[PDB]
């Protein structure tokens, strides 16, 4: 019936040609008239850009395609944004990672101290995108899948509150996937399943077959030995220890970094942190394929493949671009879905999704041990976000002293300091 | 592939035999092994069975049937209890209409000081229900459309929270049916809504096609003007009069029942103390369906009773198939409130749009709702807290205060003349008060 309009915010990221190839994969659910990239770093965009002309024609000349720096003709005539943004990039990743370690706590892109960075960071620049949208696409949807999603999402409820914004996060797809390959079924669309957290803090309590079987106990007997890793890396054979503490439930595996947050300091190299791994391999390793592709006007010239992971993003797209109710996890605010918790908090929660958003189901009241992990986080996370308001020193101090991850105030201090030394480009002033 | 028994509570109901039909003709998605059928009233049901058990002769001889008084009989081996009874029958429903007329305020089944009578008499009756079911079939689902489902709903909610009981109401069904007709929809499953209020107390606040198109625009227009009267006596009236109740609030559609909190000096004007609905009933349904099932009984054939399918009850199939087969099918079902309606009590019952599965409602939320509805909600659902209040703790002044607080009671003068009325009428039936 009718095509979309679509345009990819952080056109410049590592993971937009294989979303591109996801995309055109989907054609026959999700058509597009048009595609364009934007970013804020021009250089890095048309690299990436240039590649991806060459795939769009080869496999879609039909689709009209362009890249640009500037918002108005980036935002104009679009009916989704997929927002993937990366303020500060890698270099500022590796601060994020490197600055806690230094003070015996663990770096991490969205958790600790490290993702409380990134946040500071990421606000501003999601703020923009929204406004830019909302001036010259005002009926379009943002899909932001870019982190820290919490902290993100909680400036967007408090500051954007009416803004079309979808807030989704892909560890919970990673998550199921894995469960489904345990228990046997084909995909994780063979499960139902009930679900409350934060982003990157929650807990599944209900997991079923489409028939109703509980999968509960085959996954509780499986995982208490191995994990998330199934028969076919840390971090899922970690998720045995977490579950421990809640037999009742399976547990997000970013739930290790404030569980056992001795442990990943344990298991962390202050010289060499994931953000090196990343530089050092997939970013060459993309942009080099980008460039072997641009230089031969040939795709094949490139070892870049499909990201059949990202068909979330489609799913999401599709649900609302189709009005199908598909039933999924989203960050939304909470206002009585867990009874018993915070009506203002961003949480994770089933939903059905439409052309008019969201439909989050009930969850009901939540026990002590999840609701007190939950208040302890979502604090750290409002905290944040009332540092940037607020511009405030002592709001941010509270926030980290508050994390799980940081064993005192003192500990958090040193780390503030040296934060606010390396942020100073993207921070604003705090007082 | 699996088949299910099924036990009606008040099979006496003229509304069995039509029931019955419904479920014969649906044997394709719901098959039964067994049927029975459970009344407090032998007499009154062994009309009703014996005309039911040539029907199932004629057209299921497969399906095992029995009728019984017998409690551990009609509960023991059984998946679902469709419960449809009216506790003092008609008598009392006369009663409950005119006992108020008589002071000059409405008289009706489930609204106003008669629906409060009424749901003391049932509070008793659904409980015994609940626990013969739970005693001799721990496993089985109860679906209960039997009225007044807020005062009993909530009395469950209550003194039953953990028993396996789906509280459903039929109004809103057909209402949507009739909407759709207004469209020009094929029908009232061609469109997804969101609701939200108490049983018989609500609105719908989203209308729209599968596909997401916008039919509140084209209801509005049409209901402005001729009510849920589609194009194509009593409900007739009700169905015209929602052109009133929907002019307070442009952007919604109201539940029916509406009519009776906002126009109750209407509804009175429009009564005959004399003769009630009861006395309708009474003189038409009452004689016809009895002496129809004698004349099936008589004759030993189907063809000699005029009885049709009741093809509206048909949504009692979609909730136990939806339960037994965890088919996800979205519709209102009557559930305990907590945060569905965030600034409404958590401790409420409420109407609102549920997933039905094997492990029964997965409720949909609903968020905050405006001051007119939420006064409204507010008002009339101390209404039943007090009702309920006053059958837990047996006390006057808690029935008392429910009536006085009820918008078709105009003053605490004229809700304690009825109430007298109403306690020496229910003398047989309600706890005492002291
Ligand atoms: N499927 C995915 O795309 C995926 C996978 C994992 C994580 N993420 C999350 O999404 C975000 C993107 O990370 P990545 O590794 O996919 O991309 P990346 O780190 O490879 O590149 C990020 C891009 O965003 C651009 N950018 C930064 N700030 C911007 C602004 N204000 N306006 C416009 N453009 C801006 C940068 O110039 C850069 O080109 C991160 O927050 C990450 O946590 C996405
Ligand atoms: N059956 C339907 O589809 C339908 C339609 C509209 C309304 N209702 C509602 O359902 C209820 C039944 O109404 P009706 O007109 O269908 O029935 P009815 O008045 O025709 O018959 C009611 C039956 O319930 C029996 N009964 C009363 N108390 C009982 C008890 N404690 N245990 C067992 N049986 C008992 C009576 O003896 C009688 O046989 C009412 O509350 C009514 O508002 C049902
Ligand atoms: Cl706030
Ligand atoms: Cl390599
Ligand atoms: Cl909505
Ligand atoms: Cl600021
Ligand atoms: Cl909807």
């Amino acid at each position: 019936m009718k095509k979309f309009s679509v345009v990819i915010a952080g056109g410049g990221s590592t993971f937009t040609p294989g979303i591109v190839l996801m995309l055109l994969a989907n054609q026959d659910r999700f058509p597009l008239r048009s595609l364009k990239f934007y970013d804020n770093d021009g250089a890095r965009q048309e690299t990436i850009a240039e590649a991806c002309k060459v795939i769009l024609k080869e496999q879609a000349p039909e689709i009209e395609f362009s890249y640009t720096t500037d918002p108005q003709a980036a935002f104009t005539d679009v009916d989704f944004v997929m927002a993937h943004i990366r303020v500060g990039k890698y270099p500022m990743r590796e601060q994020d990672e490197k600055i806690p370690l230094r003070h015996g706590v663990l770096g991490q892109e969205t958790c600790g101290p490290g993702g409380i960075a990134y946040g500071m960071r990421s606000i501003g620049g999601v703020l923009e995108l929204v406004d830019y949208m909302e001036k010259y696409s005002p009926n379009a949807w943002m899909l932001n899948y870019s982190n820290p999603a919490a902290i993100v999402a909680e400036a967007t409820r408090r500051l954007r509150p009416n803004a079309k914004i979808l807030n989704i996060c892909d560890m919970p797809i990673g998550i199921e996937g894995r469960m489904a390959q345990i228990v046997g079924l084909k995909d994780r669309k063979q499960m139902r399943v009930r679900y409350y957290g934060l982003n990157h803090f929650g807990w599944w309590t209900s997991i079923e077959d489409l028939d109703g079987n509980d999968l509960m106990p085959k996954l509780r007997e499986y995982v208490a030995k191995y994990g998330y890793v199934p028969p076919s890396n840390d971090t899922f054979a970690k998720a045995k220890d977490v579950q421990a503490l809640d037999p009742q439930t399976m547990p997000n595996t970013y739930l290790k970094y404030y569980l056992f947050p001795d442990y990943v300091v344990a298991h962390s190299n202050p010289e060499r942190t994931r953000a090196n791994e990343v530089m050092d391999h997939r970013e060459k390793n993309v942009f080099s394929a980008c460039r072997a592709i641009i230089a031969a006007g040939k795709s094949t010239a490139g070892d870049l493949e499909i990201d059949e992971h990202a068909s979330y993003i489609v799913d999401l797209a599709t649900a609302i671009a189709f009005n199908t109710q598909e039933r999924m996890l989203l960050i939304v605010p909470n206002n009585g879905a867990i009874h018993n918790f915070d009506a203002d908090a961003m949480v994770e929660i089933p939903c059905l999704v439409g052309h008019n958003g969201p439909e989050p189901l009930t969850v009901g009241d939540i026990p002590h041990f999840q609701k007190g992990l939950m208040s302890q986080q979502v604090a750290v996370e409002k905290l944040v976000v009332d540092a940037w308001e607020q511009r405030s020193y002592h709001k941010l101090w509270q926030a980290i002293t508050l994390s799980k991850t940081v064993p005192s105030a003192s500990v958090a201090k040193a780390i503030l300091d040296d934060l606010i030394a390396a942020n100073k480009d993207y921070w604003p002033e705090l007082h």
